[PDB]
DNA sequence: CCTATATAGG
DNA sequence: CCTATATAGG
């Protein structure tokens, strides 16, 4: 399925979109929280990197609550 | 280095 | 209030 490679804590992690909760826009970071094993994770990509799952769910964040 | 940015999190 | 992220440079 679509994975997310993105920075904690100096090293990279992975994350399934299908555990993405709310992604949001700071600039060209793209900032989001995921459910981690029962608890909240976060990370955030470039927007360059972000795949385009991740940029739709954006897209249907904002782009979507108009 | 620092401050700011959006956001969540017992 | 603090922290963590990418980028700006206000």
């Amino acid at each position: 399925m679509v994975k997310v490679k993105f920075k904690y804590k100096g090293e990279e992690k992975e994350v399934d979109t299908s555990k993405i909760k709310k992604v949001w826009r700071v600039g060209k970071m793209v900032s989001f929280t995921y459910d981690d094993n029962g608890k909240t994770g976060r990370g955030a990509v470039s927007e360059k990197d972000a795949p385009k799952e991740l940029l739709d769910m954006l897209a249907r964040a904002e782009r979507e609550k108009k």
